[PDB]
């Protein structure tokens, strides 16, 4: 079946050309393409495995066998001699851009994987369009080009989080020798706003020039497809129009939920609101208990803040309870408050927030325990982090055709596809997929590259690792300890593990037996790394080369033989030999 | 096969029971050992493939062919009936500690390999022994137990570099919002020192506690072997005496050297006397181009010090030269002044160490380019890292009968061994290893159970990845660029690379374009990693997990289907793109 790879492959492409890498009429071509600005796939036969069947079935579209063949948009143009007829006689540009749709490609949302997908199809002559708009929050906060990440997530946030740690580096330079006295230094909120905005700010104009140099249509504009060709856009003056697509892809994204109780909307703000913040929150309630709402609660309290966090029942649903425990036992030792088993009922405003002034309100909040106890006490700034969803009512007509789940994300096949046959869905709005902007990016590029340069690798979204920004963060790859035992037998996992203390902690005088990591292993499988889990600095950087041996099939075996790098934290893990069922403690 | 292996393990290992996991007799006889503190190695034959053949193997040598066996220095002592009659006879204490030797194992030097092949044995049953003795510098520096890197070497290297890091930090915190002005800061020598030696101690410390812990006995004391079992050892005091051991394990390291000019050894100090100098450096001079050079030019130019190194032809010889000179130019950007192409002829004493007031002297320096221009200048301090060797003359007899090569290391079999069959040699002094500590206790650790538990796992010494911290830190693993090319030719190795920024650079506004990182690829084998490279903060935790993937053979695709983790400086290694052969820049 080479046959139903190259239709599907002519059929979709925009202008590609079929060459050998050592023919000179080949060559010819090309250089004129190149001088001529048309951008085009190519598929040099002479380096696939089976480029000789695939010349033979060019013939049942072009009846020929030779190369070069040049097709556009599903039909065959012509060998060399015809394409340079076509040049000489001016006739080439019009029938390159000859299209049945304004565009090859629209994308509807420009963040992480919008933004990685349009680029990378222009590459391959794809005539593309990337529609993006950006909803206000009730307060009325907004944004630029680039999505959540860059705006109001990944970005801002490790920006923030570097702020929380440079105050630990401050206390440590002391006992290092330098002569600076941590106690008489503060730390100005504005000032730090300013800077990370500046750079968000770069961000969203670098974005506007990539489009601009790729031949990208950029249109700040809502977005609602009406039909499975058709995309209705309205402007900033509620401005209507109608625009026509061959693909479509979806990648709108969520924004943050709030609690169906009275005040919340009115007073209270999300992580939204956050990184823009003209006025330090002061005393704060972050309600909720997912990484946003940890790492929130987080850096706010290393730049000093009077920081509590509410939660409903456990600390970061889905990941590894006991990492998720001592992650939480970090952070309350180091100034976090914790109000456990509650949840809120109501939030009162106490006093307006002042705009002219800078400063925030004030606010009174009353909730109650499991048990029944009632909770009631004042804040300045509440911030809910209990979730996000996706709002594609907003996007997509009932009457399309796209089939959603219960939560009101896309079902889609293992190539992104859905119900409706030339649309299909990428990033946090793909139902179970990992929600992370790495992945975003990788599912838009190549699925870019399988609709107009004719590839057919597929996104890979299992093992994916992940890092909470935590104080002191948390890097993982696999499954947890929880679900290894549920899928596989206790009597058929073996976890080795080991506290640790990093070098820069001895002369700073900070705690012994706080940092751990753990491998949770297969007995039965030749001792297989089915999870990996690592708390200390720096945890990223520590986990993303294992992704690389876990995606591998890495055994403990394999940990075991390599040689570690000293002095790291990393090393650790090429030396542990204590399993849990030693019952021998894991202590340095 | 199974018998040549058998006889090994029963001939050397000092106290071995042979044994089955489900054996209610076997459990009888550990019962009776733990209770009388013997201990002892184990092998449980259902656990091993041919296990059987073991069983039958073992009537060879004790005439049965049940479990429990136990064999102490060869010799079978008895089943279960027999080893209970010794105990209830107050006859076991003197059976398993009946020895043709005063111990079953002499490690003569007390640092990384020895000490950890000395703890290894002792673990199996082994009567250990550990050696160490710290020949003074030239002005009088000595130390403690635990050899080069715990007390002169990688320990306090790596914290005095933090120091230097903290100074950046200092800077980095007024942009993201600190109130502290770092122009008014200054940095304090002796504190850091004392802070530094301070955890030395420590470690000093707990390692003689390990020892007594473990029954090894510990000599301080300068070794010498006169014949293959014999061990002469002098006193602090002059006393001499002799000891002897069935198998005995050369781990000596290495001392700095000094070149052969007036006024090298009487004005000039090493790394040795550093990390204990009770005063600063001042402005000083560095001689030399080793990773120890540039690592201490480094941080002495980080902590507000006039440093200059001179290079007598290229940095970081046997590095990737690329890298080298982007390490290098990035020391220059900071402070650090090179003489290029230059050596040194003689050191001049205009003043005296004031030990009283805690001052440096003053030297003037002179010397001359490889063109025969002349250099000439004073300096406070000059530090020698000409390169560092053995001084097994000291240690190992003529007559022994121990091969060494012509820079005089110990040549052994790939499990270690000498030309003399009982002895063998681990660390710094096994020619032609890497010369790293982790290294060294790999070794020790596999060859103690070789020795003494029947192990077969060898050390594995290739690929073993490195990072030399600079003030920008350059981590490897596997071959360089030009030693790919040289081994391979230039049109099978294609290189994959890129410039970065890290985040935590941007609001402070460090360099756009000075970070980097390549991947050298070979192109007939599946574009098979054959070495990694990275120049950026936290080298060492980004480079480590990679080499666990290198270990285990990844090419370019491993990488590529591998999803980051965001925002990381290590996830830029995932979607390399751009090519060197391509032409295209890999700025950013
Ligand atoms: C606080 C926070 C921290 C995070 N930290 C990390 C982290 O450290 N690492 C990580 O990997 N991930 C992190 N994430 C997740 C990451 O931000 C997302 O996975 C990623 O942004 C998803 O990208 P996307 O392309 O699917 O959608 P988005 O990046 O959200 O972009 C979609 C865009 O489409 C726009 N849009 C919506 N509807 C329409 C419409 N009708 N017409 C036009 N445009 C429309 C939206 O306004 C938005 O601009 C974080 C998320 C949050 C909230
Ligand atoms: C400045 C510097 C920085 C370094 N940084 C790093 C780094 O960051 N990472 C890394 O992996 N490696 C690093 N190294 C290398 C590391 O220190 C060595 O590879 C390691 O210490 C060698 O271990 P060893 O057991 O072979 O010998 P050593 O650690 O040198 O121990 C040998 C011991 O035996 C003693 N001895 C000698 N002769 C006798 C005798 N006759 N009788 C008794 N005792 C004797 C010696 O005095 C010494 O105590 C560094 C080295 C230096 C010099
Ligand atoms: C609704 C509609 O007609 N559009 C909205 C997006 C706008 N883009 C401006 C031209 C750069 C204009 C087009
Ligand atoms: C609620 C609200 O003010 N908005 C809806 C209409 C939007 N028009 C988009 C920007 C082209 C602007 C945002
Ligand atoms: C006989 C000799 O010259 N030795 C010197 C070193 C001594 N150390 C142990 C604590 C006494 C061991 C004896
Ligand atoms: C065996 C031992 O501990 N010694 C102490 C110091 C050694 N060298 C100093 C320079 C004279 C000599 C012997």
């Amino acid at each position: 079946g080479t046959s139903q790879w190259l239709r599907k492959t002519v059929d979709s492409a925009a202008v590609i050309l079929f060459s050998k890498t050592t023919c000179p009429y080949c060559k010819k071509v090309k250089d004129v393409l190149a001088e001529a600005k048309i951008k085009h796939a190519t598929i040099e036969l002479d380096q696939l495995s089976n480029g000789s069947a695939i010349q033979k079935c060019l013939a049942s579209f072009s009846k020929i066998e030779t190369v070069p063949q040049m097709f556009v948009r599903g039909k065959f143009i012509g060998d060399s001699q015809t394409v340079l007829k076509y040049y000489s006689n001016d006739e080439l540009a019009g029938i390159v851009n000859e299209s049945k749709y304004d565009y090859d490609l629209i994308v509807i949302g420009g963040g992480s994987g919008g933004l990685a997908a349009g680029k990378e199809a222009a590459k391959y002559g794809a005539k593309t369009a990337v529609l993006d708009y950006v909803e206000p929050t009730p307060i009325g906060t907004t944004w630029g080009l680039g999505g959540t990440c860059v705006n109001v997530g990944c970005i801002p946030k490790k920006l923030m989080h570097q702020a929380g740690l440079l105050s630990h580096a401050l206390e440590d330079a002391e006992h290092f020798g330098w002569s600076l006295d941590r106690s008489k230094i503060s730390h100005n909120w504005s000032t730090m706003v300013e800077g990370v905005q500046s750079h968000i700010g770069s961000l969203n104009w670098g974005y506007k020039v990539a489009l601009r140099d790729n031949q990208v249509t950029y249109l700040n504009a809502k977005g609602r497809l009406i039909s499975p060709h058709e995309v209705q856009i309205t402007d900033k003056n509620q401005k209507v129009s109608t625009i026509t697509g061959n693909k479509i892809i979806l990648a709108t994204g969520e924004r943050p939920k709030y609690p169906e109780i009275p005040g919340a909307v009115e007073y209270g703000i999300t992580s939204d609101d956050l990184f823009s913040l003209p006025y330090f929150p002061g005393k704060t309630l972050v309600i909720g208990a997912s990484y946003v709402a940890l790492e929130c609660a987080g850096f706010l309290a290393s730049l000093g803040g009077d920081v509590t966090v509410m939660v409903r029942s456990i600390l970061l649903r889905g990941f590894d309870q006991q990492m998720a425990e001592k992650v939480g036992d970090y952070m309350e030792n180091h100034g976090v408050k914790f109000a456990k088993l509650c949840v809120p009922d109501e939030i009162k405003q106490l006093k307006v927030v002042d705009t002219e002034n800078n400063k925030p309100g004030l606010l009174l909040v009353k909730g109650h325990y499991t048990d029944g106890k009632k909770f009631e006490e004042e804040f300045e700034t509440v911030i809910f982090a209990v979730g996000r969803e996706p709002q594609l009512s907003k996007v997509l007509c009932e009457t399309v055709g796209v089939k959603l789940d219960k939560n009101g994300r896309v079902v889609c096949t293992d190539d992104e596809q859905t119900t409706v046959s030339n649309v299909y869905a990428i990033g946090d709005i793909n139902a179970g997929k990992p929600q992370l902007t790495p992945v975003a990016i990788q599912a838009g590029r190549y699925l870019a590259r399988r609709l107009f340069a004719g590839a057919t690798e597929l996104t890979d979204y299992s093992n994916v690792a992940t890092t909470v920004f935590t104080p002191l963060e948390y890097g993982a790859c696999g499954l947890s300890e929880e679900d290894a035992i549920e899928k596989y037998g206790d009597k058929d996992i073996e976890v080795y593990h080991s506290n640790f203390k990093p070098l820069e902690w001895t002369v700073a005088h900070r705690e012994d037996n706080v940092c751990y990591m753990k491998l949770v292993c297969r007995k039965s499988d030749n001792m297989r790394v089915l999870g990996l889990h690592v708390l200390g600095p720096n945890a990223g950087e520590i986990t993303q080369g294992y992704a690389v041996a876990i995606k591998m099939g890495a055994t403990k075996a394999d940990f075991d033989r390599t040689i570690g790098i000293h002095p790291t934290c990393s090393e650790t893990f090429t030396t542990l030999h204590v399993t849990k069922k030693s019952g021998v403690s894991p202590i340095v």
